């Protein structure tokens, strides 16, 4: 067991590095959630809902994961515009986020490494989307340079067991 699932910005901790999803079709939340916790042989999760719809997270225990942990995505603002970012954490963690245009989270990624990280921003993220907006650190010269402590946050959702 490792803690790269948590993460520590000013004197807040979250949850980051979850399975997110949302239903298909015909398919509810709350079936996609529980074939999603079936598939990953996880308890954790939480339930979020934004305008155009519902979406939910799954935590992985062997990175950290508890319950009453508040999801990072869940507590940073969504209004209206999509965004992206490689940001790091205040304790030896690098974060790759990205939420689309309805509020859906597509990538929610930590990494202990921060070449790991630009990699991975680089390779799927930054260019995977049509983002409004795109953050990342100076040195590596993608949209502008904002910390996490500096995007709109909200009452976040905490992990559920069971």
């Amino acid at each position: 067991k490792n803690n790269l699932g948590v993460a520590v910005i000013g004197s807040k901790q979250y949850a980051v590095n979850l399975l997110w999803g949302s239903s298909q079709d015909t398919e509810t939340t709350n079936q996609a959630l529980n074939k999603s916790l079936t598939l990953m042989s996880s308890k954790l999760y939480s339930v979020i809902g934004r305008f155009q719809g519902e979406q939910f997270a799954v935590g992985d225990k062997n990175i950290g994961h508890k319950r009453g942990q508040v999801t990072l995505l869940s507590a940073i603002d969504f209004d209206g515009s999509s965004f992206c970012g490689l940001f790091p954490a205040d304790n030896e963690l690098w974060l790759v986020i990205g939420v689309d245009k309805d509020g859906m989270v597509h990538f929610d990624k930590s990494f202990h490494s921060k070449d790991d990280a630009k990699k991975f921003f680089f390779d799927h993220v930054a260019y995977g989307y049509p983002w409004d907006r795109t953050y990342s650190p100076s040195d590596v010269g993608v949209g502008e340079s904002r910390s996490i402590s500096e995007l709109s946050l909200i009452k976040g959702k905490k992990l559920k067991e069971k």
